[PDB]
């Protein structure tokens, strides 16, 4: 007593800050799409793990299951989404949730200035950003084979905070916890979970599974 914790905090790159802005206050009816958008992006994180066992099966050594799990929790108002996929470095963290989405982040309001949808977000690669459609706080808790637990914040308040997780390991994979805004607990449900994971992500070649109480 005490333990000591450092925390290190992030500017956003500009742009991405100023599509943070635009999302989290925008109107748009459809903001179901984030869970396609971050499921795909679990999908995409179990593939590379997958790529990386072709060679290496002890690479799954840290977790042999590749999957999806979906955690809803009515009494702190947040949605959980989990993989086992390859997880992300300190560095890893820091720039591609800070700094690499620039350019993307670019090209989408550029987008979307043209009358573009914002459910198109994911084809310019910075899908992440649309859980600010439903949650008002991010909390990423990521593991890297070969690397220590990191855990990475934001309120859209144009940055982001690092720090070294002490919670319980996950042995590998990403957890993405959305702290939801108070008109969006329907995403809490475990019938509109379900709908939305149908329609919109039924052809994920990994098994999405929804625990509930
Ligand atoms: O929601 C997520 C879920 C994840 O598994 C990861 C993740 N784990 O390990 C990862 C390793 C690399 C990356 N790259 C970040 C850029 N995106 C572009 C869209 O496809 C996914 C990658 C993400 C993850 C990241 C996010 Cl943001």
């Amino acid at each position: 007593q005490p333990m000591e914790e450092e925390v290190e905090t992030f500017a956003f790159q500009a742009e991405i800050a100023q599509l943070m802005s635009l999302i989290i206050n925008t109107f748009y009816s459809n903001k179901e799409i984030f869970l396609r958008e971050l499921i795909s992006n679990s999908s995409d994180a179990l593939d590379k793990i997958r790529y990386e066992s072709l060679t290496d099966p002890s690479k799954l050594d840290s977790g042999k299951e590749l999957h999806i799990n979906l955690i809803p929790n009515k009494q702190d108002r947040t949605l959980t989404i989990v993989d086992t996929g390859i997880g992300m470095t300190k560095a890893d963290l820091i720039n591609n949730l800070g700094t690499i989405a620039k350019s993307g982040t670019k090209a989408f309001m550029e987008a979307l200035q043209a009358g573009a949808d914002i459910s198109m977000i994911g084809q310019f690669g910075v899908g992440f950003y649309s859980a600010y459609l439903v949650a008002e706080k991010v909390t990423v808790i990521t593991k890297h084979n070969d690397d220590e637990q990191y855990a990475w914040e934001s309120s859209a308040g144009g940055s982001f905070t690092v720090r070294t997780d002490t919670g319980e390991p996950m042995g590998r994979g990403t957890k993405v916890i959305l702290h939801l805004k108070e008109d969006q607990t329907e995403y809490l449900e475990e019938r509109r979970i379900k709908e939305i994971v149908k329609k919109h992500s039924q052809f994920i070649g990994y098994p999405i599974t929804l625990f509930v109480e």
